[PDB]
Parts: structure tokens; C-alpha cells; sequence
């Protein structure tokens, strides 16, 4: 590293009761690391790893402050990620840090983030959200067992028309049945592929080509995936042409960098570094 | 972690040609991490390890540049500090990040410092500094092998009336005729300690009544230097009282963070987190 990342914020549109009592009448935002902010327009659902366990951090609502209870009176904004992203976020000024209490004595300075609590990923999956871009009004937070919490958020977006891990977690999620019996999973919550970027050589849905052509069975096949991944990223960068937005028509390398400024103004993401 | 410190700018009075060449008329600083921000008014020297390797990284005057042309514009202004301090700088705002060339290609961004070129602490030993309340007018750089090149900038300001730290390396220095003559350290550039603080148990030069009673006899006794220093830090920070200075007269405690934001104020000093 460093590698930069865009932040897309995903806000829950119906906060259960579990985290209502905690995060008291403030928005709340499941928070995703992406590194193709114009894929945006496919977004199907988002993952979640589901023995994970996640903070739900104070964020700005967009200095060190001393008490909580200042930090707690202006910040109406929660990010649900890893607390290990929490921290980079801190740094970087996208959450707030207190001087601590927690341990030692009032000579030294510890900052550290306000997390009201831990959450389960388990216990998310199902929840509406509010995503930018993709014509979906609300798409639902499933499981993915090969998110790694050791990177970004442990929070990913699902694009399964350009994304082979995206395509492959939602097939074995609509193949599986005991899958969705285990985890409760409605048949609502599983959304459709959405056609939004053609690559000349392969057409309009990609990703399902590439799982075919590497052979590709499951999420867990991870050897493979690593290389699908590594073609498609760098074939739809510069080759991949957009069919959605304000910039249809474009190629990626054109629009990317404009597509992510405007989620940027618009409130939809951040910058972010780790 | 993490920790907060205090950045100490201790402004290069006259560059040398070896720098010149490569910072191209910037003004360069000497950057040191601190817990003492209100020991500064005892200041008698800088210390730098001799085979440590530091970068001259530009810095804001006071977004990720895509140019590192623009940034050259935009920064007259250089730290020297260790590579990671500077990345830690960087992601906390204090100095530029750019979209860097070094690897790959366009389709990922890649955030890198901008280091002009590496610089040994051996090289910058005699270096005339202006520091921040000394009544000194210029102190000098002078070797300190007790560094870790892993903490803070791996450059460290000297009080040693007060640090059992610095009054043992300035010890071995005034003593020791041989690595007097190793490094060419010249005479002026060893100056007397300053009495800045009254502890009402040892009065006004600390550090050494505190050498002597752990029993120190150079800047290598590592396990009882440490047992000096978390003595002398919490007593010194709840019952020292200033000598010097606009909170003559005030326990530390409740000039500490005063003192601390008129430096940052002043543009002498920044928040700094590791
Ligand atoms: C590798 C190509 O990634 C692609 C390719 C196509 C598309 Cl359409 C996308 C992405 B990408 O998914 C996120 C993020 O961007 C990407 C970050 O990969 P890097 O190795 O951590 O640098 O991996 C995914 N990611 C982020 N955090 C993750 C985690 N904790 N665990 C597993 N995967 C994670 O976003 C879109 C929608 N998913
Ligand atoms: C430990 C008490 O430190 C004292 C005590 C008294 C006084 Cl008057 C001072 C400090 B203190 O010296 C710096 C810095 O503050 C302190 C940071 O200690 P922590 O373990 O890295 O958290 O150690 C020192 N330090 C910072 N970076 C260092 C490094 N890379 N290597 C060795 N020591 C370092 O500042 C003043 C003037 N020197």
C-alpha cells in the first residue's frame, strides 16, 4: 500500500429495532470499499461476511474532540464497518476521535473512535438499503463468505454483471437451497443482474462468461476467481464501454474518474485510503 | 495505538549545499515527535541517528495531486522526517499525497508521497536549527543512538534538564572525546541545559538527579532509563511547575494543551498520530 478506494455509503432505509435502541434516531449507513465507482448503476444487493463482527461508528454528518458527550450531541451519522476501517476512516477525518477514558490517566492523549457497538454480519442479512445509481429502489445485504475483514470494511457491493465474485456468491445463493433456509433468506432480496457496461469482446454480462471460461464452480475457488478478476478489471478499464448514466456511451477510462466525483458531491461516497 | 504527539518544525537555518541542490530553494524543516510540547522553553539541541535514513518530503505550506509537477508548484516547503512518519503525515493531511507513476498502469490510482531524495543522520549532524521557545537563537543536530527508526519521525528534540534521555546523550557527548572527534562535533554546538521546570520533590534540573538515582550511565541503560522516564513523565506532569514561558508560574497539567495550540497556532507545531 497506500491504495485508494471509494467509500460508497449505503443507507438503511428500515432500522431494526436491535439497532434503533443503540444508534438513537441517527442515520445509519452500511459502508463498502469499491475500486470501480462506475459499476455503481449494477448493483444487485450487497455482501456481508456473516460471522463478522462490525462496528457501528459515529460518523460526521458532512480537531480531537474531548468529550464524548460533544462528539455524541454532533454527530447524527453511523457507518457500520470493520473497526479496523474505523480507524483509517479517523485518520483521514471521515470520523470523529475523542480523547479516551478508557485507560490510563489525564497526562496522556489517546484518541480513539466512538463505536456505540458490534454487530454480527449474520444479523444484517436482509436489510433494505438505499443504493446509489442502480435503478433498484432498495436492494438487501446477503452473505459472502469469502470477504476478507482484513480488508476495506468487510462491506462489498454486488455487482454480479461485471464482478466474477459477485456472480459466483449470488449463484451458489440461488442454486443452494439450504443456503437460503440457514440464513432465512427471502426470494425479494435476490435481485436481478442489470446489463451496464459492454466489453467488445464479451458483450454485456462478463462476468458470467469469465466464470465459464475459468471454469469457475463456486465463491471458494479462489485461485481462479483472483484471475477472472484480474482480466476483467483491466479489460473493462480500458475497453469497457458504458451503457448507463450520464456518461453513456463513454469508456470506463473516460468516465470513472467524473462518475466518482459526482457520487463524491452528491454525499453517495468518499475517498478513502488504507 | 493509536497515540498522539506533538510535531515539533524545527526550521533549517542555513541549508547546506548537499541539500540545496536537491530542495531547490524551499524552506526545509527538521520534524520531531513529542509527549512534551511544554518543555520547548529547554531546548538545548537536536537529536538524529547517525546510520538512520530519512526522507526529504515536500510538504503543505499551511485531495491527491494527479501531477507531481503541480505539487512541485504548489509546496515550498520540505520535512525531514522517516519514510513512515511521512505516510502517516500524508494520510492525516500534513503533507501531499500524488496519483504516483512508479508501477503499473492508469487503470489503478496509486497514492504516494513526494520524497525529493534520502538524506543520513550522520550527514545532518552540525546543522543550525531555529526552534520554537528556547531562548537559544540556533541549535544544532547532534547523534542520539538510543533511536528506534520505527517510532515517531526518528528525529527527537532535546530538553535535558527534564528527559533522562536527553540529559544521558548529552552526557556521553560532553564526556566521551572520541566520539567527539567520529563525528567532528564541534564545541559550540554543545549547549548548556536550561531550568524550565520546578518539581517541588527535586527542584529544577530533574533529569539528572533521576540519572543518578536509577544509577544511568549512558544512553543505553534501556530498562532503567524507562523506569526514569515513567516516573519522571507523571510527576512532572501533575506536580511540575513552570519557570518559563506565558504560564510562568502553572502547574504543567493546566498549561500543558495551552502551550500545545499556541505552537500549533504559531505554526511551530502539529497534531500528529502513530
Ligand atoms: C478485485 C476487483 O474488484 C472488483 C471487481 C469488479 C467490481 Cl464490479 C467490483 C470490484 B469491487 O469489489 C470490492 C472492491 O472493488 C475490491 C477491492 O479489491 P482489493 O483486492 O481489496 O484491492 O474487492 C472487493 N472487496 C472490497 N472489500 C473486500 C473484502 N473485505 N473482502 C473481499 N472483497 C472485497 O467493487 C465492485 C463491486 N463488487
Ligand atoms: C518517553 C517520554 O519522553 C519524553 C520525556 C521528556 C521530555 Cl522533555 C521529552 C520526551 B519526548 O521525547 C520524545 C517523545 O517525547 C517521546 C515519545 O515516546 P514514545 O515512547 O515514543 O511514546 O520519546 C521521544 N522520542 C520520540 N521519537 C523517538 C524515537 N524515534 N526514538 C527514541 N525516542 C523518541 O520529547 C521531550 C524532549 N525529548
Amino acid at each position: 500500500g497506500p491504495q485508494e478506494y471509494t467509500l460508497i455509503k449505503l443507507k438503511i432505509h428500515l432500522i431494526p429495532e436491535f439497532l434503533g435502541s443503540i444508534v438513537k434516531g441517527r442515520e445509519v449507513f452500511v459502508v463498502c470499499a469499491t475500486l470501480r465507482p462506475e459499476t455503481m448503476y449494477g448493483q444487485t444487493n450487497c455482501w456481508i461476511l456473516p460471522d463478522g463482527e462490525y462496528d457501528l461508528v459515529l460518523a460526521f454528518d458532512q480537531k480531537i474532540f474531548d468529550k464524548y458527550e460533544d462528539t455524541m450531541k454532533e454527530c447524527n451519522t453511523v457507518y457500520i464497518c470493520s473497526e479496523r476501517s474505523a480507524y483509517n476512516m479517523a485518520y483521514q477525518g471521515i470520523v470523529p476521535l475523542i480523547h479516551g477514558r478508557e485507560q490510563g490517566v489525564s497526562d496522556k492523549l489517546l484518541p480513539r473512535i466512538v463505536s456505540l457497538g458490534k454487530v454480527y454480519g449474520e444479523q444484517l442479512i436482509g436489510t433494505p438499503l438505499s443504493a446509489p445509481m442502480t435503478p433498484y429502489s432498495l436492494i438487501f445485504i446477503l452473505p459472502m463468505f469469502s470477504i476478507s475483514m482484513e480488508k476495506g470494511t468487510g462491506i462489498v457491493t454486488s455487482v454480479p454483471s461485471d464482478s466474477p465474485d459477485d456472480y459466483a456468491a449470488l449463484r451458489d445463493i440461488k442454486t443452494k437451497p439450504l443456503l437460503r433456509e440457514k440464513y432465512s433468506i427471502k426470494d425479494e432480496w435476490i435481485l436481478d443482474p442489470l446489463e451496464i457496461i459492454e466489453v467488445p469482446g464479451f458483450g454485456f454480462m462478463t462476468a458470467e462468461l469469465l466464470c465459464n471460461q475459468y471454469k469457475i464452480q463456486s465463491q471458494n475457488d479462489s485461485a481462479k476467481l483472483k484471475q477472472a478478476k484480474e482480466e476483467i478489471y483491466k479489460k473493462e478499464f480500458y475497453e469497457g464501454i458504458l451503457i448507463r448514466g450520464k456518461y453513456s456511451g463513454m469508456k470506463i477510462c473516460d468516465a470513472k474518474e467524473l462518475i466518482r466525483e459526482s457520487l463524491i458531491k452528491d454525499g453517495y461516497a468518499l475517498i478513502y485510503l488504507e
